[PDB]
């Protein structure tokens, strides 16, 4: 049956008729992570501390805010870059997934309890409405989904888990692997999974993201320790294709480039879909390797063990500071709840 992410991206990058692996750009990802990998934006700290909207505490609250953010961690792009959802909280302005966050602090700050399941497992449409609403006239994408997603997940932390995914997070006993796996067989949304050469294959963009995140807001310690967090993937989602491809680390094919400058919807579970997920995925295990290399080559000891979560963490805020720099080459557009 299942291959998981890593083994699934390895199958999908040797079979792959659309997309391609520039050893090259590979390369080039690897050096450009060099020269930064003293600085926060490769340690767990950078999480927290270059991102304002992120919680500070490393408590049961925070956990939950994780868990109800990456819940929600899909589709946010829109068809014009003129024409988006926007979120002011604190007198900031957000857009993509951070409008989301802002939507979250925003309900949090007004007292309405969003990060408990007490009162997402029964939230209404209409509140959902309310919670995200845009500062444009252009709302959020797939709202209804989102409700949907909202009220499945809080029932099943509310039957099984206590009302609190710190519970979920106790039980993995600091297994990101075992986390993973209680997430993407609990909660049915979490179940980023398809086909290939008629195999399936996994992804669990949101699942293996809500590991990190947990990860992340709790700083590596206590029931946020995994001893294990380097088994973790990118989180194979439409930014990071971007901005690998822009880099020069991924290459696609005359017919895929078609699709992607047109705007052409993709599904999921297409092949081409398929394809830049997968070399996505493994890519970042290839600039992963190469970069362990070069900093044992420069007789270095790293100060934090670098992987390929904060590699992807990285490479995602490049995504969305550079944004201007790689209009040339689109991100693939696709409206799903996995990612
Ligand atoms: N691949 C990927 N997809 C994603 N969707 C949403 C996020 C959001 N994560 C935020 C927290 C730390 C990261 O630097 C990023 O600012 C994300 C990602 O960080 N990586």
């Amino acid at each position: 049956g299942l291959l998981n992410p890593r083994e699934s991206s390895k199958f999908i990058a040797e079979n792959s008729r659309d997309v391609f692996i520039d050893s090259g750009g590979v390369r080039r990802v690897a050096e450009l992570l060099l020269a930064k990998a003293a600085g926060p934006e490769l340690r767990v700290e950078g999480w927290k501390a270059l991102h304002e909207l992120n919680p500070r505490a490393a408590d049961e609250a925070a956990v939950n805010w994780v868990f109800v953010t990456d819940t929600l961690n899909f589709s946010f792009w829109s068809e014009q870059d003129e024409h988006k959802c926007v979120v002011r909280y604190r007198g900031k302005t957000y857009s993509g997934y951070w409008s989301l966050c802002a939507a979250v602090n925003r309900a949090l700050d007004e007292g309405i309890p969003i990060t408990s399941a007490s009162y997402y497992a029964t939230v209404t449409l209409d509140q959902v409405r309310n919670i995200l609403r845009s500062d444009t006239d252009v709302s959020m994408p797939l709202v209804e989904e989102r409700h949907r997603i909202l009220n499945e997940t809080g029932k099943i932390l509310l039957e099984k888990f206590g009302g609190s995914f710190l519970n979920c997070v106790r039980e993995s006993e600091n297994s990101a692997q075992k986390l993973m796996h209680l997430v993407v067989e609990s909660f049915p949304s979490y179940r980023d999974v398809t086909l290939f050469e008629g195999k399936r294959v996994s992804f669990y963009k949101r699942a293996q993201i809500l590991v990190a995140d947990t990860w992340s807001v709790l700083e590596g310690k206590g029931d946020g320790c995994f001893k294990d967090i380097s088994s973790i993937t990118m989180f194979a989602d439409y930014r990071l294709p971007q901005v690998l491809a822009h880099l020069g680390a991924l290459k696609y094919s005359d017919d895929l480039l078609k699709k992607l400058l047109k705007g052409e919807m993709l599904s999921y579970g297409d092949r081409q879909e398929v394809e830049i997920r997968g070399c996505s995925l493994w890519c970042v295990e290839l600039i992963r390797d190469c970069l362990l290399e070069l900093i044992e080559q420069k007789g270095e000891k790293p100060n934090g063990e670098i992987n390929s979560i904060l590699l992807d963490y990285y490479l995602w805020d490049y995504a969305h500071d550079h944004r201007e720099d790689m209009k040339g080459i689109p991100f693939h557009r696709i409206r799903c709840i996995y990612y």
